[PDB]
């Protein structure tokens, strides 16, 4: 049973433009059996558009590979992101690179280290702020959770659940 292949790929900016589809996968294989490897080029010159995109037979391959960071991919450092699965409406097929996240539903009774605990399997957290009222400071039922980079997030937003202190949690991309 295939994960999607959307959830499998992973968009590499920053190429050298030297950097061919069989030095893209020569690099990428080390982390996992890659099923597609392509730079983009102009169609017309030939020329490299500076970025292409990999996608691995699962997704803990696509995990060794973003774990596997910095890549100096033929001597140029890149830049990997997991492919937009949920687009913005508005800005279509972008990808909105952020490190912090919103979690709500985790009503009065959800602390600090029942986010810890759970998120920090996703990535390095770096501020985690449960949410209080201006004026009477009980708990609002939601937190913003800050990481030190942005793939821990892409992990977040594209699983259908998150369970926290037994609460269903709604969770999205921060400002
Ligand atoms: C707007 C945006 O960044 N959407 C995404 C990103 C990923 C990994 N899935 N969906």
């Amino acid at each position: 049973p295939k994960e999607p292949e959307q959830l499998r790929k992973l968009f590499i900016g920053g190429l050298s433009f030297e950097t061919t589809d069989e030095s893209l996968r020569s690099h990428f294989e080390q982390w996992g059996t890659l099923t597609d490897c392509v730079v983009m080029r102009d169609p017309n010159t030939k020329r490299s558009r500076g970025f292409g995109f990999v996608t691995y037979a699962t997704v803990e391959e696509v995990d060794a590979a973003m774990n596997a960071r910095p890549h100096k991919v033929d001597g140029r450092v890149v830049e990997p992101k997991r492919a937009v699965s949920r687009e913005d409406s508005q800005r279509p097929g972008a990808h909105l690179t952020v490190k912090k996240i919103f979690v709500g539903g985790i009503k009065e009774d959800t602390e600090e280290h029942h986010l810890r605990d759970y998120f920090e399997q996703y990535g390095k957290i770096e501020v985690i702020e449960i949410m209080t009222d201006r004026g009477s400071g009980k708990k609002r039922g939601f937190a913003f959770v800050t990481f030190d980079d942005h793939d821990s997030v892409d992990k977040i937003v594209i699983q259908k659940y998150h369970t926290v202190n037994g609460h269903n949690c709604e969770v999205r991309k921060a400002l």
